């Protein structure tokens, strides 16, 4: 029926999560996220950058081709995460991909509110094209809130006149801030991962939640590249990534999206205990890869 690891790891994370209501304090939030990550696998080369004022680590898997990269948005609500929490994931999409990606550690809210972020991503993209990355050489990913900001960094690199890249991979995007959608009472239930809309409230500090380049899902989606969006549908954010493809698909793009049966938010991040972590994140890469080819 489902698997046994997410069945499993569905109890693990009902019974380590913080109970329904319990206010948690920003920046314990962010050290328990940091204190939890997984460690990058052992074969993953790191190096440290400075990008567009930003912190960020280039990440090579083995197997790395000449030439390509990986502009990758983190998640955590545009409040938390950073190379850190991340670096295990991306070297694996890495992995996938044959390519190395650069791992941005972009503003975050509320030191720095909307559009903080959307400002370091496409400066980051601007940088990647300004170091000699040719368009067709390079894909965006990112997941949760950083996968909302893949949309919004390519609407707004759009609207500016830069090139789009070969491909984008929104995972589990969270591109629609007002947090209406069907999902957060019909997923409800069956999503371990209120606490939501504080973190919109902290990144939009006043703005319109239905700006375009917060919730690229009310934005103009005509040119952007081909799209790969995974969700699981064991997920309060099935109905941002449904909308996002159908948007997607009349604004005239080339969306494909893949609905995982009994998966929940990232469950890419899981990986190392979850094969459907790793089948998922295989696909990424050879999605990726289709696109170059092409």
């Amino acid at each position: 029926m489902a698997g046994p690891e997410i069945v499993k790891l569905k109890k693990i994370l009902r019974e380590k999560a913080v109970p329904p209501g319990t206010e948690v304090p920003l920046d314990v939030m962010r050290k328990g996220m940091e204190k939890v990550a997984f460690k990058a696998a052992d074969d993953i080369q790191v190096e440290q950058v400075t990008v567009a004022g930003c912190a960020a680590e280039w990440v090579r898997a083995p197997g790395c081709q000449a030439g390509k990269a990986i502009l990758y948005l983190h998640g955590g609500g545009y409040v938390m995460g950073s190379i850190n929490t991340h670096r295990s994931m991306v070297g694996e999409i890495s992995r996938a991909s044959q390519a190395a990606a650069l791992l941005l550690d972009y503003r975050l809210a509320p030191e720095h509110p909307f559009p903080a972020a959307v400002e370091d991503g496409v400066a980051a993209y601007r940088w990647l094209l300004d170091q000699g990355f040719k368009p067709q050489h390079l894909s965006i990913s990112g997941d949760s809130a950083g996968g909302g900001l893949v949309l919004a960094v390519l609407v707004s690199a759009r609207d500016q006149g830069l090139p789009m890249p070969a491909s984008a991979i929104p995972i589990s995007p969270w591109a629609d801030m007002t947090c209406t959608n069907d999902s957060f009472k019909t997923r409800a239930e069956a999503d371990p991962m209120g606490g939501i809309n504080k973190m919109a409230a902290r990144y939009l500090n006043g703005a319109d939640a239905k700006h375009p380049y917060a919730s690229p899902n009310f934005a103009n989606l005509k040119g952007l590249p081909p799209l790969l969006i995974h969700v699981g549908r064991d997920e309060v954010l099935l109905d941002d990534s449904i909308k996002l493809d159908a948007k997607a698909k009349a604004d005239g793009v080339k969306s494909t999206l893949e609905i995982w049966d009994d998966m929940i938010h990232v469950w890419h991040a899981f990986h190392p205990m979850l094969p459907e972590g790793k089948q998922a994140i295989v696909r990424v890469g050879e999605f990726m890869r289709e696109q170059w080819a092409a």
